[PDB]
């Protein structure tokens, strides 16, 4: 069965057949849409179908479907599963797998870049210290002195789920936050809980507004250990505004490398539970969400103050006014320092073109509108007017519970 | 099956039980989410009627009472005979108010229980419909102190006797494309603005030309009528800071009044049912003025602001968009015409959601439509998980008359 999506701005219609190859389930039914819900160990029995499915895709993409090499590989994975209850991916398979997961990520506006991903294979890693080493090379390579490059590092897959590799950090680089006894937060409120663990694990806290957290790393199901990213490796950008000279005196800066480290890469039924990946920022991620969410740095008040806006009635749109100024400043700061960044008009325009192309070549592009539309200026970007279909393909990135909620402490 | 929703800005958690009473379908399956898609007999009539009368009698705490059963009985008899039935006034009022209460795409529902219902079921002609509509407009407008209202024309019968209002809103500006290539006035209304001339309207050939009402009673060819200009309240748009703003010569009408929808009560189809309330600011400033296939004034306003229009990253569109929206709010407020800003309306709807969770056990809401088209993440609805499902009574879309009416 075929499906059509329409663009309401341009009247362009497209046709999805790709949703037919859809394995996983959405959370919705005929009677309920869960489209805005934030969050919607394997036996051999369930493993071999998922293995075969994946290897069938892999072998079409290299145009060797049904080849002797396709058949032998199947045969060999089969054997290894019945013998060992799991299997190992070839290098090329891991590469293709990680690229496809990104490509299938329906919540990512950045997917035009999907085919340029530097995959680091850290499947020989055995210790935390090893993890730290791999991650440092990740950070340095992806940073590339401000000329950011997409990359991901892949640690050893789950086995019995008692020997997990995890990167406790949600991102490799993120600022501390510290709840004060008067109730106010210093630094990033998003990171309070994780900062406390870090403190607990013996991290000595500088207790400033922009302290970079230490990596907290678990190998082979062991207790996690702390490590300090070398600060020479952490690219940061001081936030100034092109016209507003007082802007710099707000004391704000942000780091340049967005690197998500808490998700799970599923490839052919294998679970890679530490797979930190990184790209570059869309301006709004910092300027709208990081600075301006009420449960984050929440600088709207102080920026609006300094702008002397009328703050006495919301109807003055003073909140909206400051929000724009702050995003102007984020883009200007990064561009001035030659650190890769993309604005939301440009990101969304690019994505429309990716999506169209994806329909042409692939028969579809799963896309989550709730997440693809930017958190400011929604309707003046072309994605707002784009109908999208959301469905789950593997390989894929999935969420996983926070490790402190599930970890068996060794002491 | 007892579902939770979380606010991620406040950690507030509500449990939804109301979705279990869902009678309509979404477009979504286990395998595909369609959340972002704009438009996805005696027999079936009795259950629909029963289900409706059941909620009615329950709402007035007379569930399973004498009066309840008798009514079920009476409606049963009438169906058996006439192949339809008629709603009592009280039911009609409940039906409409509830159709609005169940509108998952509407942010303005905190107001749902104060809808003024005008029973136009006794109407028989376009002139009649015109008269009923003018009274609606005048009552609703109320000199700027806008009031919610809906006017209900007769229900569908055999579906060749349909009452329809061909306009998509009662009050909308004409659109005509010119030899030059582009468009004058409002590009959304081009096709209809033609159907009006292709029907005999002389057009004042201007921008903000209020279009003629085009009315269809009992299935007949539809007829033209000009709403007395004195009944169309308009607001000249100016900026509280920028005096050149007014020189763009922009105005907007005060009365948003949707007129092409179909209202379904207890299986009955009210296909002419224009309803109106008041504007949230962004509807005009973000959508009407700034959409590319609408008035598209951003490029023009940005100029007068002397912004850097060289590169997308100066956020000039965004900068302008805010000022425009300041100007709309400012003007309406100055002229004491009712209007609500997106911050206030979303705060109100969060409050409404609260209310509905504890009083009704839930509140269907379509996130894609509830979050405003600007400044999304700084309004509280952005961070609010919503569950979307279809309840009844309801408003529903229906095909453009001209594609359908037998001429
Ligand atoms: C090229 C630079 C990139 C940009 C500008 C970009 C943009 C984004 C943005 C704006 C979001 C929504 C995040 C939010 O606002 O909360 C997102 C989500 C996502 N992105 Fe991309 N992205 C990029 C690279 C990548 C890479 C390299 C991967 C993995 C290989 C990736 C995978 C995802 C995933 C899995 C999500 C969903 C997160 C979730 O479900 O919580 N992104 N991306
Ligand atoms: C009180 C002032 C009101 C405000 C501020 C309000 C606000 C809104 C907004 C912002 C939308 C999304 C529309 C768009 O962007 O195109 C909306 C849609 C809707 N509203 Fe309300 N509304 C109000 C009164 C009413 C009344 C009186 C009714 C009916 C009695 C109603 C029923 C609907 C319906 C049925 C839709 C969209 C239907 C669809 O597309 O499926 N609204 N309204
Ligand atoms: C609070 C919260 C709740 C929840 N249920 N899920 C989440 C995860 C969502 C998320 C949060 C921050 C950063 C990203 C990331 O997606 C940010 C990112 C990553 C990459 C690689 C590139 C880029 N431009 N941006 C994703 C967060
Ligand atoms: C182009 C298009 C195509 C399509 N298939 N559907 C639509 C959506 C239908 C719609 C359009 C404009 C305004 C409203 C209305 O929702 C606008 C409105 C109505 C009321 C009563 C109050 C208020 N504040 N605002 C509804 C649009
Ligand atoms: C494609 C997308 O579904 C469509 O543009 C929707 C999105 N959200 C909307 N939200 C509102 N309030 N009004 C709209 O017209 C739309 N349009
Ligand atoms: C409730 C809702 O799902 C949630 O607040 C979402 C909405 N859209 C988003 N979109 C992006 N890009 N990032 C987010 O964190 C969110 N949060
Ligand atoms: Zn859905």
């Amino acid at each position: 069965r075929f499906l059509k999506v329409k663009n309401w701005e341009t009247d362009v219609v497209l046709t999805d057949t790709l949703h037919l190859k859809s394995t996983l389930e959405t959370g919705c039914t005929e009677h309920i849409c869960m489209g805005s819900i934030m969050l919607p160990v394997r036996t051999k029995d369930q493993l071999f179908p998922l293995a075969k499915e994946f290897l069938d895709q892999y072998y079409s993409s290299i145009k060797r479907f049904g080849s002797k090499a396709h058949m032998d590989r199947l045969e060999e994975v089969n054997k290894e599963i019945e013998s060992t209850s799991t299997y190992q991916l070839k290098d090329t398979e891991l590469i293709y797998g990680a690229k496809h997961a990104w490509r299938n990520a329906s919540r990512c506006v950045g997917r035009i870049q999907w085919s340029k991903l530097q995959v680091f294979d850290a499947r020989d890693c055995t210790t935390a210290h090893g993890m730290f080493n791999y991650i440092c090379n990740h950070v340095k390579y992806a940073t590339n002195k401000g000329n950011l490059r997409s990359a991901i590092t892949i640690f050893p897959q789950r086995t019995d789920g008692k020997h997990d590799f995890r990167v406790w950090n949600s991102q490799l680089i993120r600022y501390a936050g510290y709840k004060q006894p008067d109730g106010s937060t210093l630094g990033d409120p998003a990171n309070v809980q994780f900062t406390e663990i870090c403190i607990q694990q013996g991290w000595k806290a500088p207790r400033g507004r922009f302290d970079v957290l230490p990596l907290l790393l678990q190998a082979n199901g062991n207790d996690p250990e702390l490590f300090q990213i070398p600060p020479e490796l952490v690219l940061e950008v001081p936030i100034r505004h092109p016209k507003f000279d007082w802007f710099k005196d707000l004391g704000l800066k942000w780091y340049g490398l967005p690197a998500v480290s808490n998700m799970l890469l599923e490839i052919g039924g294998l679970e890679f539970s530490a797979c930190p990946f990184s790209g570059w920022y869309m301006g709004t991620e910092i300027g709208v969400r990081d600075y301006c969410d009420n449960s984050r740095y929440n600088i709207l008040e102080e920026v609006a103050k300094k702008m002397d806006l009328d703050m006495r009635k919301t109807s003055s749109l003073w909140k909206d006014q400051a929000l724009v100024e702050i995003n102007i400043a984020v883009l200007y700061s990064f561009q001035s320092d030659k650190v890769t960044i993309v604005d939301h008009h440009s990101a969304t325009e690019s994505f429309i073109k990716h999506m169209e192309n994806e329909y042409r070549c692939r028969g579809g592009c799963p896309a989550d509108w709730v997440w693809i539309v930017p958190p400011m200026s929604g309707s003046i970007t072309p994605v707002f007017h784009q109908e999208m279909l959301n469905y789950r393909l593997t390989p894929s990135f999935e969420y996983q519970p926070d490790p402190w909620n599930t970890h068996v402490w060794k002491g």
